[PDB]
């Protein structure tokens, strides 16, 4: 990983020490890029809910991880599930409750440093994961991407900065994430997100990522060129609010 300080090195390390777990798949990979595109061509708007327990940032709501997903899926493009345990509260095993219920694409979001952390995703049932660039060396993140696309997964690249898009273009990434969110310091930037949105190549899948809980900040993200929006706490709060993001 890169040189990190604060909460980012503790849960950095928390990954590097992260167990294997094994088990054997049931279902082929269902590709959540290519669902995004098919959802763009027939106009539906393209939402990846997202399941979390808690957050650095606050969050803190019980709500039943299997009933969640059945529910979003009705309308969501695929799911986002946090299977990091100390500061967002997730475990393997509800990525793996959920995956047996429901058949729309898995996004796996954790802080991924090494490979057995995608073995873990693929054989868990996750269809995609996530890759920080902010965290990673170039090296180590051209290895992450090359070992993922071995299982079939076009991984979704996280940016944040200028810097990590220099990044993800230069290995070819072709599904980037542009957070608001600085890992950091939690600070949210929405003008730093509209900035970087419009540098990137109109031929790569663009979800932005953090703080959205209004349906005119989805409008004003769409005709910008954003293909899909990832949401966590608005959803998370209040289920309902799935039937206004999607009209
Ligand atoms: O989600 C958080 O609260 C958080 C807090 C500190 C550091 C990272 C964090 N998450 C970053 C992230 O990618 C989020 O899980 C999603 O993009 C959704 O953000 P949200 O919709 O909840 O604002």
């Amino acid at each position: 990983p890169r040189y990190l300080k604060g909460w980012l090195k503790d849960v950095v390390q928390l990954s590097l020490r992260r167990p294997s777990f094994r088990a054997s798949r049931q279902r082929p990979i269902i590709s959540l890029n290519e669902r995004i595109l098919e959802f763009n061509k027939r106009n539906i708007t393209a939402i990846i809910a997202e399941y979390k327990r808690k957050s650095p940032s606050g969050l803190d709501v019980e709500r039943d991880p299997i009933e969640y997903s059945k529910f979003m899926e009705r309308y969501a493009v695929g799911l986002s599930i946090l299977t990091e345990e100390k500061y967002f509260n997730g475990s393997y095993e509800t990525l793996r409750k959920i995956a047996s219920s429901v058949s729309i694409p898995i996004l796996m979001k954790d802080f991924i440093v090494k490979e057995s952390q995608i073995d873990d995703a693929y054989n868990l049932g996750a269809d995609t994961v996530l890759l920080i660039v902010k965290i990673l060396t170039e090296r180590e993140l051209e290895s992450l991407l090359e070992y993922a696309r071995s299982y079939g997964m076009e991984p979704l690249i996280e940016i944040n900065d200028e810097n990590d898009l220099d990044i993800a273009l230069r290995i070819g990434a072709r599904f980037i994430g542009i957070n608001s969110r600085d890992l950091e310091t939690l600070e949210i930037n929405k003008e730093n997100q509209r900035k970087l949105i419009s540098m990137i190549p109109s031929n790569v899948v663009k979800v932005a990522e953090s703080g959205i809980s209004e349906r005119n900040e989805i409008e004003e993200l769409r005709k910008l060129g954003v293909n899909a929006f990832l949401i966590g706490s608005s959803l998370m709060r209040n289920p309902e609010k799935i039937k206004e993001f999607i009209l």
